[PDB]
């Protein structure tokens, strides 16, 4: 697969092995026409203990952009309250990047943590397009919790039943809890 | 994360639960300026038994595109023989898509298999940009074998030592073998 010449102050808990967890909410699935409307980050250590919780940011977008949400997006993000927070927000993407980067720099250096979460491949696509300065803060690797879920569904479906918002803070916290479950129930550590 | 109104003849082994494995080789890491130079696919069943091996395609590119490879790409893809096959190839991206789609349709329906392999997030980015008709054949989910490797490196590093080309067929076969190893050594199925 991919190959390149580069691919071949803060906390007393600062570590190259800390993990950056991120979730985004968007107006749709296509980075070329859709926009980021919410972001949240959390830092754990390599053992998934939460060290710090980043800013939860609703990113302002005009109605012309909200009018691109399909029916499921519109219904979901309106009912959750996210649309109202987006309309009220005075935070641009660039300000959201600045705030998030300023947060992460106290916990892990640039380029060291994989990107972690659920549906993290799709989220990274929107980082590349709309927030490349923040995308660049991650190591090239991914920790896709959804990969573990799908293999467990296929191979150990009864185990998956043991574990039970489209708001970014809830989704990222749930992803950590879900990986914590897999570590115990699937990996058996 | 992502949400949408759509996200909320052949073999006697044809199945919705068969897995499409894919690897790409590229001239670099940026889909907006770099190109796909090789692709390979393999279909397994859900238990990772190989059912079928797809076309291994070197995709023609002109020197102006090969001249974008950085030193590690140039050295690697030249020494493997891939550059010479790319220059000799008469197969365009569009023909590569047609051949690959014609292959996959005998094994699994459109939209049912996650995309499977190593570094599969980066490969899917190039599918979105350069081969959207083929990207559309995959289910939105990913099976990122690299995610399992990175968690095993952090949590069970001694186990990872038990398992030992940048040519697409070798890489995809190795990814299946590596997931087969994790299923036995890490998941303990």
């Amino acid at each position: 697969g991919p190959l390149g010449s580069h691919h071949h102050g803060g906390s007393m808990s600062f570590s190259d092995q800390n993990l950056i967890w991120i979730d985004l909410e968007m107006t749709g699935l296509d980075p070329e026409m859709h926009k980021i409307i919410e972001m949240a980050t959390i830092v754990t250590d390599s053992e998934l203990n939460i060290l710090a919780e980043g800013p939860v940011i609703a990113i302002h977008q005009p109605e012309s952009e909200l009018a691109k949400m399909d029916e499921w997006c519109t219904t979901t993000h309106t009912a959750s309250g996210l649309v109202a927070r987006v309309r009220q927000s005075q935070v641009s993407e660039e300000e959201a990047i600045d705030q998030t980067l300023a947060f992460l720099k106290q916990w892990v250096p640039e380029g060291k943590s994989p990107i972690c979460g659920n549906s993290i491949g799709q989220d990274r696509r929107f980082l590349y397009k709309h927030m490349p300065r923040l995308e660049a803060y991650f190591h090239y690797r991914y920790i896709d919790v959804s990969t573990i879920k799908e293999l467990t569904r296929r191979w150990q479906p009864e185990v998956l039943k043991e574990f039970s918002s489209h708001l970014a803070l809830d989704d990222i916290r749930e992803s950590i809890a879900e990986l914590q479950f897999y570590r115990k129930a699937v990996f058996k550590i």
